[PDB]
């Protein structure tokens, strides 16, 4: 008896995290901001607003010394650089540390990928620099490098530091027809069972995390959950196993925006009147193994109610939402048996297919414009409960073996 | 409550195989939704149940065959131009791999089949086969459309499953032969 | 004669598109421009 294979609901995986627009933010921590730029001039500016204004700039390969009006931060200032490099893209770090103060440059950066990449780590701005496909890394000391903001005027990505072995990579290359008796004739009859059955059962969610800052998830699905019990029924004790499942679920998304600091749901799965939960039932007893040639099955089950759980979102900054509400009652919709058939046994299921009817109240999400949607979600479909459960008669009439006939 | 009762009395039956030369054809579906907005972001494109009937000589027998192909244990991906209004964008979509298999749910006509039913055991040998992968474009409003192209997974028989719904007097049969897939060359 | 239930999934209201960020382009015939400001100052330019 046991396992079916109802699965779905799998995903990888983000490799660039996504095209993020142009916008004044703070990366965190141990994260390689990564820019690729499409125009020359500015692409990033790092300020602190008392000791520290860094300005990288993009040369255009086959420049000379020359002078030229680029605003930086919100003023203008006439620039002066210069490029060696006929073919190769040139970036320069220009810095000073106080409001008047003298424009310095460092660096420079000879690399035709357009690929540059800068993060801060205890004390100190680390970007990259040197020469390709001889690339390597440089570092600029910093007070309060915790609370410095990088600015960038151009898209980028951001890629996490532990995966340092891709980032070096990325700067350096970038992106007849018969029939055959085989026994005699045999003799079986047929049985009628009536008894009593409590299907006790779980729910299970699969919860994937979107690699990034933070701040944004990527997958909180259903997935099959198994269970097991040990229950009476007159007298007898019988150990019974039970595996719960779900289909037509519908696939919820929220967007705050595509700044890394939006929250984003790519996808979350609800069950609504569209779907259904399957309770895949079996235990050893005799009445078991005996139905297996079963001509009609028919049960007198009771409803069951399903509530939703609270989910509490670990932003880095920000009050918390919390998923809470949702609550949605069950009805047997029927039991289906399936024999799966391998090349040495066979596998049986007893599915109780429920079908679904909404109640109250709602869920909702605060601080959130989206609220008061019904269903009941994926975050945590068992409210803290251990178990659901739901009882009632069972109805059998099997094809079993004969004895004490052949007359009346 | 826990009783036994009987509704006939005896009776007999014989165990009987039944070897029969089988030729299933199927296709499938696509269920391409545009999203809401300009024309250059697409919220699913996903498979769909591929129902499909044909009528076949099988050692003279004309039979008529309905099918219905799926697969399950696919992997979600999904693509990103931009959140710009004229970036190319999809949301969701899905995937065949090794992880997955294929579903085709049949049946048919014949006495064989009609009779197919307190099956004590059964296997089939079949053979292989490939499914490529064909061109669909992305209409935009305004712009080249993106094409696809590219593909091809290869299937090799697994086994089979007899689905029996019951609803309270009822039999509602089907089968289901279960198919393995191996990615083959050229990707997409 | 009758398949099993296949399994599925639907999409239903992704009402809300975006929200995008400040950006330049060329906004097609028949589609409103909805803004939604978060403080005073300018919120949409225009030129020929």
């Amino acid at each position: 008896w046991g396992p079916g294979e109802t699965n779905d609901s799998t995903t990888v995986e983000p490799v660039l995290d996504g095209p993020y627009q142009p916008t004044t933010f703070n990366p965190p921590v141990d994260y390689w901001m990564l820019l690729a730029p499409t125009a020359a001039g500015v692409v990033v500016e790092g300020t602190n607003n008392t000791d520290r204004w860094l300005a990288t700039i993009l040369v255009e390969p086959n420049v000379t010394s020359e002078t030229r009006s680029y605003t930086l931060f919100g003023t203008q200032e006439q620039i002066t650089i210069a490029n060696a490099s006929q073919t190769q893209w040139k970036f320069i770090d220009v810095v000073k540390t106080t409001q008047n103060g003298s424009y310095s440059q460092y660096g420079p950066l000879q690399s035709t990928p357009k690929l540059y990449a800068v993060m801060k780590h205890n004390g100190k701005i680390y970007t990259y620099n040197g020469e390709t496909p001889n690339v390597t890394t440089k570092y600029y000391s910093t007070t309060n490098y915790d609370s410095v903001n990088m600015t960038a005027f151009c898209d980028f990505y951001i890629i996490p530091r532990e995966e340092e072995s891709t980032c070096t990579e990325y700067i350096n290359n970038g992106l007849a027809n018969e029939d055959i008796v085989v026994s005699k004739t045999s003799l079986w009859k047929e049985m009628q069972y009536n008894r009593d059955i409590t299907i006790r059962f779980k729910f299970a969610s699969s919860i994937v995390k979107s690699g990034g800052l933070g701040y944004k998830w990527s997958e909180i699905s259903f997935k099959p959950a198994n269970y097991q019990y040990t229950y009476t029924r007159d007298g007898e004790e019988v150990t019974a196993h039970t595996t719960c499942s779900v289909n037509g679920m519908n696939d919820f998304n929220f967007n705050g925006g595509s700044l890394p600091t939006d929250f984003v749901i790519s996808r979350y799965e609800v069950i609504k009147e569209n779907s259904y939960v399957y309770v895949d039932y079996w235990d050893d007893s005799q009445a078991f193994r005996n139905m297996v040639y079963v001509r009609s099955l028919a049960a007198n089950l009771n409803s069951v109610i399903c509530t939703g759980g609270d989910y509490s979102f670990a932003l880095p900054v920000g009050q918390w939402p919390v998923m809470t509400g949702g609550a949605v009652s069950l009805h047997s919709a029927g039991v289906t048996l399936s024999t799966q058939f391998t090349d040495f046994v066979s596998l049986n299921s007893l599915r109780f297919r429920f079908r679904l009817t909404v109640e109250e109240p709602s869920f909702s999400i605060t601080r959130t414009r989206v609220s008061r949607l019904y269903g009941l979600p994926a975050a945590n479909p068992n409210n803290g409960k251990e178990y659901y459960e739901v009882a009632g008669r069972f109805s059998l009439i099997s094809l079993v073996p004969s004895n004490d006939d052949y007359q009346t």
